[PDB]
């Protein structure tokens, strides 16, 4: 099943449900680059 939003995911594939991308975020930390299925 497709992933939902906020799901984590990589830059590299994009199981993301239809409607959601793999991008990353505004800002959170430095160490946690981890990329999230948001509302494109």
């Amino acid at each position: 099943g497709c992933k939902n939003l906020n799901s984590h995911c990589y830059r590299q594939h994009r199981e993301c449900c239809h409607g959601l991308v793999c991008r990353r975020p505004n800002y959170g930390n430095g160490r946690g680059i981890l990329w999230k299925c948001v509302r494109a």
